[PDB]
């Protein structure tokens, strides 16, 4: 299903460079471990028309890809060509637990951006470990040690509503119909909400942003090399945060 949207020469090509010595995740992130972890996620790349497929994989490698970006605008290949080139927050300046009972924080740990969707906050390493089977409470490590788990917490966090937000999936593959919330947010269907689902707060409704606008080339680049449409309301400059 992932293998029939995207081949292994064409997830090559999108992420180029990530084996270069120049990236910190150099030989981490293969082939292999995403279509292993799309396993988990059978929806994944395979909802609605071949289209609404190709979308979802490219949008997916696409925020990822940002998320773990060495880029840099004259970079070999271009900016969009340096995805997956790390795999751990670089200089992660906090713990990121904030206190709850539904999700305790294990002594000595932090969660810190780790793997493709760089999940971050005990809030997400809870319940990712609780779908994928692993402690990441206890172990938050793994999202940075084992390919597989690493790719599985990125699809979790891209399959997954967490109310009010639905989940990137569903957005991508034109399942989800705005609230008025929503509507009076300027939030529109589209690459641009998704980016906000990441990342809102620090990224959205404040006008031209560099980051949101890594993200929107590493999606045309990919939709270009799959050989399909962007869609509608690719950013978010003008999106009131989620919260
Ligand atoms: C003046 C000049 O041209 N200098 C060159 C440098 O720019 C260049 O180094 C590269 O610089 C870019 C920024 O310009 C940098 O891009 C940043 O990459 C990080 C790491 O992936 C991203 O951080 C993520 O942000 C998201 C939020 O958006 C977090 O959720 C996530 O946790 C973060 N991930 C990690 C792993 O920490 C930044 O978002 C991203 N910035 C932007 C604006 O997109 C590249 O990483 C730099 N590349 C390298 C290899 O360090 C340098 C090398 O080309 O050359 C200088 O001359
Ligand atoms: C400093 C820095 O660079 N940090 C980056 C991280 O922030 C970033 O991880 C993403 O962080 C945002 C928060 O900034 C997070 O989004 C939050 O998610 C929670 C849980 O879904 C929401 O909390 C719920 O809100 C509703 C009301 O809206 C409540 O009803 C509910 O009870 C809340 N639940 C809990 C458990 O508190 C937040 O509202 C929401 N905030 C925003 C602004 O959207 C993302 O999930 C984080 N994304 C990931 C992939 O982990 C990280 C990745 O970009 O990079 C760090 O560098």
């Amino acid at each position: 299903s992932v293998s029939s949207i995207i081949s292994h020469a064409q997830f090559d090509r999108m992420l180029l460079h990530r084996n270069d010595g120049a990236c910190q995740a150099k030989g981490f992130y293969t082939y292999d471990a995403f279509v292993a972890a799309a396993n988990a996620f059978p929806g994944f790349g395979a909802t609605g028309s071949t289209d609404a497929r190709k979308r979802d994989v490219a949008a997916f490698l696409a925020q990822t890809s940002h998320q773990t970006t060495g880029g840099a605008a004259t970079a070999p290949d271009g900016a969009f060509a340096w995805g997956y080139c790390f795999k751990q927050e670089r200089g992660a300046a906090a713990d990121y637990c904030t206190p709850s009972a539904q999700w305790p924080c294990a002594p000595g740990k932090r969660y810190y951006g780790r793997g493709p969707i760089q999940l971050s906050h005990n809030y997400n390493y809870g319940p990712a470990g609780r779908a994928i089977g692993v402690d990441l409470l206890r172990n938050p490590d793994l999202v940075a040690t084992d390919p597989t788990v690493s790719f599985k917490t990125a699809l979790w966090f891209w399959m997954t509503a967490q109310a009010p937000k639905p989940s990137s999936h569903a957005v991508i593959t034109g399942k989800w119909s705005p609230s008025g919330a929503d509507r009076a947010a300027g939030r529109a269907p589209g690459f641009g909400v998704i980016t906000n689902i990441i990342n809102g707060g620090l990224e959205c409704g404040h006008g031209q942003d560099s980051r949101v606008a890594d993200r929107i080339g590493f999606y045309k680049r990919y939709c270009d090399i799959l050989g399909v449409g962007y869609g509608d309301n690719l950013d978010c400059y003008n999106q009131r945060p989620f919260a």
